[PDB]
């Protein structure tokens, strides 16, 4: 029998990322008075997928969506973002409403996103034919490229992109200063392991040796979830790549106010930052997974997360060949940063929040599964809903635990992503002089 839920439940939140910070928010808005909040590092975290200085936001609506109930979900998550981005003094200050411009460069990549992305959505696009059309989407002199095959569409309003460190830095800094309790750093922390009476998780072991108790434990500690709870292959942590790129202080003005450029196959790049101008490109592949057998001494294998501030060469390959085709005069440029970045997959990309059909007092939330960034102003509402067991019936059954659909999982599915090799890659293929070498020299 789980405790019955109140205002003075004490309430942990393993994991303060763009998911925990938002849950710990809107907690504390609800009148939640205990919520302590438990990761390794300080905000922003180093290994938090969150921690970007920029991420796309688009929300699409669908004509129809009893055609797609996975889809209708998403739809009510970006719904909810996108308002919230807009209204939300937490949030409002690091939405840009740029625009989206998604695209391809082959038939079959132009006929994909023809098919998947635009026939079904409400949502009306500029089609982007020729090279003349995708460069002047931007100011004179930042896109200079011949775009060779490539078509596109353009969404102007209900898309951008976020500056997701800052808002996962404010997000924290409201919910901290409505008085949630942040223990974030080694060892204190750092959660090891869960803490079970009774079949259920009464609380958190982190590495100092605490059992940090409470009525309900929420976990959400994105790739890193995978080694705190058996999740029967229903997360997959895979990596995706990044380098910035900085520029000089006159050329920088010309970037700004740019839409997002994806390329679903080459990559894609956002503006300069405010703060240092970098400007940020990702290769756009299915994925890098660190293939090991699993820590708990199978012959099983499975993909464990580790942290680099470099990148594969082979990626700043893919990268700079994203360059050539867009923006050709930054080609060459030397990296002024790069790493890679961890996030976990589900068998189907839609997210994992749901009470642990073993233990109820747990509630997971994670599985952002690449799209869990521009959920940051509302996730935690949701989270919150699940919880107080009330997440809507849009959502509820798309989301829930299903350890059905992992079973026999293909840890080398491509899951609906392009680029590279169109393959699922592996760390461990990669050899140690094979990385980036940034800083110095
Ligand atoms: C290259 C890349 C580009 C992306 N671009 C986009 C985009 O444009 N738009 C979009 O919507 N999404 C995007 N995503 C997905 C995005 O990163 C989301 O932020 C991700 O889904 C975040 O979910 P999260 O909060 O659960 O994980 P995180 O933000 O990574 O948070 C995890 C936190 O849990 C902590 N933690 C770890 N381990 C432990 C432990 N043992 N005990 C306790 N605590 C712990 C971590 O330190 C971290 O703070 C992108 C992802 C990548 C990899």
């Amino acid at each position: 029998a789980p405790s019955i839920l109140s205002t003075e439940s004490s309430i942990i939140v393993i994991g303060a990322g763009t998911w925990g910070c938002s849950t710990a928010l809107h907690l504390a808005r609800r009148g939640y008075k205990d919520v302590t909040v438990l990761d390794p590092h300080p905000v922003p975290s180093p290994i938090a997928a969150g921690n970007d200085i920029n991420k796309i936001m688009e929300h699409s609506e669908l004509k129809d969506g009893s055609s797609d109930p996975r889809s209708a979900a998403f739809s009510t998550f970006t719904r909810a973002a996108l308002k919230a981005w807009k209204t939300d003094p937490v949030f409002q200050p690091y939405f840009h409403e740029t625009g989206f411009i998604i695209s391809g460069h082959t038939p079959a990549l132009i006929d994909h996103i023809r098919k998947d992305e635009v026939e079904p959505s409400e949502t009306n696009f500029v089609k982007l034919e020729t090279a003349e059309d995708f460069r002047r989407t931007m100011p004179p002199g930042v896109l200079t490229g011949d775009f060779p095959g490539w078509k596109g569409w353009l969404h102007k309003s209900g898309a951008g992109w976020i500056h997701a460190k800052k808002a996962m830095i404010s997000a924290f800094n409201e919910a901290k200063r409505l008085g949630v309790r942040f223990v974030t750093g080694s060892p204190e922390g750092n959660v090891v392991s869960l803490v079970y009476e009774d079949g259920d998780v009464v609380g958190a072991r982190t590495a100092d040796g605490r059992v940090h108790k409470a009525h309900r434990t929420i976990l959400s500690a994105g790739a890193g979830s995978d080694s705190l709870l058996d999740f029967k292959k229903q997360l997959r942590p895979t990596a995706w790549t990044l380098c910035h790129i900085q520029m000089g202080p006159e050329e920088v003005k010309q970037y700004r106010n740019l839409p997002v450029l994806f390329n679903i196959a080459k990559g894609f790049f956002m503006e300069p930052d405010e703060d240092k101008h970098e400007l940020k490109i990702c290769d756009e592949h299915p994925g890098y997974c660190n293939f090991l057998p699993c820590p708990n001494r199978p012959g099983q294998e499975c993909s464990v997360p580790f942290a680099k501030h470099q990148i594969p060469l082979e990626a700043e390959a893919r990268a700079r060949d994203f360059l050539h085709d867009t923006m050709p005069h930054l080609a060459d440029r030397p990296l002024s940063f790069a790493r890679i970045c961890w996030d976990a997959d589900t068998p189907d990309r839609a997210f994992l929040i749901d009470r642990h059909p073993e233990h109820p007092s747990l509630l997971v939330a994670v599985g952002g599964s690449g799209n869990g960034a521009m959920q940051m102003p509302t996730i935690g509402g949701f989270i919150a809903d699940a919880l107080e067991s009330k997440l809507q019936k849009e959502v509820k059954d798309i989301v829930r635990w299903r350890p059905e659909t992992a079973v026999d999982r293909d840890w080398r599915a491509t899951q609906n992503r392009f680029g590279g090799p169109d393959r699922i890659m592996d760390f461990q293929q990669v050899g140690e002089d094979q990385w980036t070498k940034i800083g110095e020299s």
